[PDB]
């Protein structure tokens, strides 16, 4: 378990200074995946820092902070890639903990990871085991075992909740996704909006889906940069609801073209508001496939 | 010096409350990019202190439970009229964090909301040594420097005190070429930038900004770090690539990335640091030289494609 995990190495570490630097590193799928770790270290720590890295950035420019106060995660779905594989080198030679997250269990970066932990994956999968989710526990976990998280059980719950909500959601815009999918099949251009702790959700939707699976250019907004051709709109639950609203109204008066995929009509607030912001990835990043499998099959 | 003032003002007064341990860069728009190299300046030399940086809204709807009396907030608005940013700086101030303003506008309403203010330098003939990207440089410098102790003080500084000359010059140097690209370039309705390390936020500014609402061409910014292994699925045949190659420690992803396209025959765009004299400055501290010159320079480029049409 990533509880078990963690307090091996603050055990580990402790008469080396303690945990105070966290990176997670990775590459494409696996980096995005990690961006609401990364935002949830940046809300809620005081003490712990974080750091989220391309793999090949990581291992060409390593921080000065690499060393024995520093825990590395690396996610790898084959556990072959060779750069994730040298972060976790690079980072074992600093003397830095590597926490591995893989799908596969004897690939090559096993041997290089101090600890494996794997993840939930494929269609039928349960969310609350998801890749996503390990690497959030793995922040919530090193938060809690430093410096204590006040929001800890909330954040279990929320956990304990999430597998519901997206099973629930996928059922509930499958209507919509064939609508939609209709109405979008012949354009070569569709933006993608979000901002806060999913705003990875949305990145990957552009990239992954979008440009890299369908042939079709894309780019992924922040919610905020609108101040300073169709839109898929990450409408978030939490703390930055307000700045997708704004966005959303901005959008609107201009009659584009909006597909609104909308955390508060989709049930994700039976999750607490302490805790909201880190579930609005796992929400969208799985719910976004019933409209892809839909747009793809229009065409 | 200005910033070193200031910074020393700042470690000064929260020294018996524990020192600064956090560092904040908000902004929106071009400021907000303008500040990368300053994160990513914090994220490679420093051993205690964090870093973030944040668009203004999502700061002020989501502020870090760290914003306190050990953390130090910069913003930044050109006019010194964003709302958000001016809403940041009071939030900042609120928690008891003291805030540095960076404007143009020594009036605004911004410095109104500002601990201490800071200006630089902007317009054609700027001081590049003196302008926005590097006053915030400055300020993690100087942060970092007058707490943890910086190794490259001294470098840093020697990259300052040449980077203006070096800037003008690539700017002359550029402009054949900039006519070249303007001709091969001015019917495409996509161009992508590529980019990483410390420079990337150059490479960002030039796609959102520059391509994507200065021509509407469709654009993205892609890392070097996308461009390592097959298959090429992120774009089909005829999409370009305009590409910044930095110099520095990201110079080999980038060299690994710009094989990778040649191989598979793109049309790329190819503006080489190492090409336009950045070279002088020490490798040391050379990696937050990057945005400076590309920030500077793809304007040449920009005025070129824009007038080829």
């Amino acid at each position: 378990g990533m509880k078990e995990t963690v307090s091996n190495i603050v055990t580990s570490q402790a008469e080396k200074g303690g945990v105070k630097h966290v990176y997670y590193v990775a590459c494409g799928g696996s980096y995005a995946a990690f961006y609401p770790a990364k935002a949830f270290l940046e809300k809620e720590a005081k003490a712990l820092t974080v750091g989220l890295y391309n793999s090949g950035e990581f291992i060409n420019n390593p921080p000065v902070a690499l060393g024995e106060n520093a825990v590395v995660v690396v996610a790898s779905h084959k556990g072959n890639t060779p750069e994730t594989i040298k972060a976790a080198e690079i980072a074992r030679q600093h003397g830095a903990p590597v926490i591995g997250l893989t799908w596969i269990m004897d690939s090559p970066l096993v041997a290089h990871c101090d600890y494996v932990e794997t993840y939930t994956f494929g269609d039928g999968k349960d969310i609350a085991g998801e890749k996503t989710m390990k690497g959030l526990l793995s922040a919530v976990e090193l938060l809690q075992q430093t410096e204590g998280y006040a929001h800890y059980d909330d954040f279990q719950d929320g956990v304990s909740k999430i597998n519901r909500i997206v099973w629930r959601a996928c059922e509930q815009v499958a209507e919509r996704a064939q609508a939609f999918a209709q109405e979008y099949k012949d354009d070569k251009v569709i933006y993608t909006v979000a901002s806060g702790a999913g705003y990875g959700a949305a990145y990957l939707q552009s990239i992954c889906i979008f440009m890299e699976m369908q042939w079709i250019h894309s780019a992924c907004i922040h919610s905020g940069e609108f101040f300073h051709t169709p839109f898929f709109f990450q409408f978030s639950e939490g703390n930055t609801r307000a700045v997708d609203e704004r966005a959303l109204n901005f959008l609107k008066k201009y009659g584009r073209r909006i597909e609104v995929v909308d955390a508060a009509a989709l049930g994700l607030s039976t999750i607490k508001t302490t805790v909201i912001d880190y579930f609005n990835h796992s929400l969208f990043n799985n719910v976004y496939p019933v409209y892809n499998r839909a747009l793809a099959e229009a065409r």
